[PDB]
C-alpha cells in the first residue's frame, strides 16, 4: 500500500518524576514503528521548567530506555544533525525562531494584561471568563511604542490562519477546529522565556519529524501546532507539515488517566519487584496494539517487524497488573536457564535477599524455581528457606503434618538418610522410597509431608530430593530431627 513511509519520529519526555508507563509505551511505539520502518528515533528531553525539572530524572529516563533494550539513533549522549536534545540547551534557537515569525508578522508583540482582556469582554457584552480577545494584532507603531516606553514587557504570539485547523489522525481519524475558535496564542512569556507551545513544534520541525505519535491527552495542542508548522514553513525554517497519530491514555481501574502518584505508573516500581524487559516491553505493547487475535505473547523482534501505526486502536487502554504479571511470568520462563540464573542472583542479591547457596547451587536452585514465579522477587519467599535464619516451621503446618503420625515418618527418615552414601538427590530418593514406600507402604503424600514441612518449613516447596540435596546432609539432618518436637 505501498512503498515503506520515510519516518523520523520522537519521544520528548519531561524529566519530572519517575518514567510513567504511559510514557513508556508511548516511547516504545515510536521505538517500534522507527525499527519497522527502517526510520530514525528521535529522543528529545522536555526540560524548559527548572522548578520541576531534575537531573535525576533525566538520568532516569536514560536508564529507563537503556533497561529496556530501546536504544535511540540521535538524543542525549549519543548526539545527531540537529542537537542539542536538551531543550534546554536550545534557547539561542528558540530567540532566532521568535526573531524571524516576529519579522514576518507571523507572530507580534502583545502587551494586554488578563484585566484588559476581560474588561473588553464585559464592554462587548461577551463571557468574560472567555480567553484572550486578538486586541493586539492592530496596534499602531504609536501604542507599540507608546506600550514599550511605559515599561511594558510584551509576550510574542502566533498570529492564526484564518482557516480550519484539521488533520487526519492516523489513530483518531479527521479532527478539525473551525476558523477563529483559537485565540492567537502565547509563544513566550513577559520574561521572553519561551512555552511549550514554541519548543515543542519547533523542535520538531526542526529535526524534521515525519510522524508524532503521542497521548491523546495532548490532541487538543494539535491546531496551534499546525498553526505554528505552517508559519515555520512560510518563513523558510521547515518544508512539510508531520503527520499526528494520538495513542489511547492509559488508565487505572476506572474512566480515568493513570495516575503518577500512582505506584503502579512507575516502570521501576515493576523493575524493583522483579519484571524483566522483555515481559515488560510485551506488556505496554498491548496498550493501544495487538500482534494477533489469538495470542498476546510475543518479543521485540516479533513487534518491529508487525507494528505499524495504523493498526493503532483507540480503545480502552487499560493496565491490568494480572496480565503483566502473567506475561512477565510467561518471559521468564522463555529465558535460557544461564541466563535467568545470573539475573535472579543478582536480582535476589540486590534486594538484600542474599540466598545461602554457592554459585553452582543457586544455579540448581534457580533451575528448580523457574516455572514457579512471576516477578524475579518472588524468589525469596520461594528460596530463603537454603538461609538458616529465615528457616521457620509454619505452625499451622506443623499441628497438621508433624504430629505424633508424621513425628513417626520422620524418625524412619532419619534412620533411612544416615545410610545415603553420597548426598544427592537420587540417593536420597531411593533411600526414603526404600523405607518409606517400599517397607512402610506410605502412600507419597504421608511419607513425604512431614519431610517438606521439616526441611522447608512449609508444605509447598520446591522438588523435595534436589532441595534436601542442596541444604546438605548435616543440615537436613539437624532439622529433621528438631521438627519431631
Ligand atoms: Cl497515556
Amino acid at each position: 500500500m505501498t512503498a515503506t513511509e520515510t519516518v523520523r519520529v520522537r519521544f520528548c519526555p519531561s524529566p519530572t518524576g519517575t518514567p510513567h508507563v504511559g510514557l513508556v509505551r508511548t516511547a516504545l511505539f515510536n521505538w517500534a514503528y522507527a525499527r519497522h520502518t527502517g526510520g530514525t528515533f528521535v529522543f528529545r528531553i522536555e526540560d524548559t521548567d527548572a522548578q520541576r525539572d531534575s537531573e535525576e530524572s533525566y538520568l532516569a529516563l536514560l536508564d529507563a530506555l537503556r533497561w529496556l533494550g530501546l536504544d535511540w539513533d540521535e538524543g542525549p549522549e549519543v548526539g545527531g544533525p540537529y542537537g542539542p536534545y536538551r531543550q534546554s540547551q536550545r534557547a539561542e534557537i528558540y530567540r532566532d525562531v521568535l526573531a524571524r515569525l516576529l519579522a514576518a508578522g507571523e507572530a507580534y508583540h502583545a502587551f494586554s494584561t488578563p484585566e484588559e482582556v476581560e474588561a473588553r469582554h464585559v464592554a462587548a457584552g461577551r463571557n468574560p471568563k472567555l480567553g484572550y480577545d486578538n486586541f493586539d494584532r492592530h496596534l499602531t507603531d504609536a501604542q507599540r511604542a507608546a506600550y514599550l516606553a511605559e515599561g511594558r514587557q510584551p509576550v510574542v504570539r502566533l498570529r492564526m490562519p484564518d482557516d480550519d485547523l484539521a488533520w487526519n489522525d492516523l489513530v483518531r481519524g479527521p479532527v478539525t477546529f473551525a476558523a477563529g475558535s483559537v485565540p492567537d496564542f502565547a509563544l513566550t512569556r513577559a520574561s521572553g522565556d519561551p512555552l511549550y507551545t514554541l519548543v515543542n513544534p519547533c523542535d520538531d520541525a526542526l529535526m524534521k519529524i515525519t510522524h508524532v505519535l503521542r497521548g491523546e491527552d495532548l490532541l487538543p495542542s494539535t491546531p496551534r501546532q499546525l498553526a505554528l508548522h505552517q508559519a515555520l514553513i512560510r518563513i523558510g525554517v521547515a518544508e512539510r507539515i508531520p503527520k499526528f497519530a494520538h495513542l489511547p491514555t492509559v488508565l487505572g481501574e476506572g474512566t480515568k488517566k493513570l495516575s503518577k502518584r500512582d505506584p503502579q505508573s512507575n516502570l521501576f516500581a515493576h523493575r524493583d519487584r522483579g519484571f524483566i524487559p522483555e515481559g515488560l516491553l510485551n506488556y505496554l505493547a498491548l496498550l493501544g496494539w495487538s500482534i494477533a487475535d489469538d495470542h498476546d505473547l510475543f518479543g521485540l523482534d516479533e513487534m518491529v517487524a508487525a507494528f505499524d501505526v495504523a493498526d493503532v486502536n483507540s480503545s480502552p487502554a487499560r493496565f491490568d497488573q494480572k496480565k503483566a504479571d502473567a506475561l512477565n511470568a510467561e518471559h521468564i520462563r522463555m529465558l535460557d536457564v544461564g541466563d535467568f540464573t545470573v539475573r535472579l542472583r543478582d536480582h535476589l542479591d540486590t534486594h538484600g535477599h542474599h540466598i545461602a547457596l554457592d554459585e553452582a547451587a543457586f544455579a540448581a536452585a534457580a533451575e528448580l524455581v523457574q516455572t514457579r514465579i512471576v516477578v524475579l522477587g518472588d524468589a525469596w519467599e520461594l528460596l530463603k528457606f537454603f538461609n538458616d535464619d529465615q528457616y521457620v516451621i509454619d505452625p499451622k503446618a506443623a499441628a497438621k503434618e508433624l504430629g505424633p503420625d508424621g513425628a513417626a515418618v520422620l524418625d524412619a527418615a532419619l534412620a533411612a538418610l544416615t545410610s545415603v552414601t553420597d548426598w544427592t538427590a537420587p540417593l536420597i530418593e531411593a533411600a526414603l522410597k526404600d523405607a518409606l514406600i517400599e517397607g512402610l507402604a506410605l502412600k507419597p503424600r504421608k511419607a513425604f509431608s512431614p519431610i517438606r514441612v521439616a526441611a522447608t518449613g512449609t508444605t509447598v516447596s520446591p522438588p523435595l530430593f534436589e532441595s534436601l540435596e542442596l541444604l546438605g546432609r548435616d543440615r537436613s539432618m539437624q532439622r529433621l530431627r528438631a521438627a519431631r518436637q
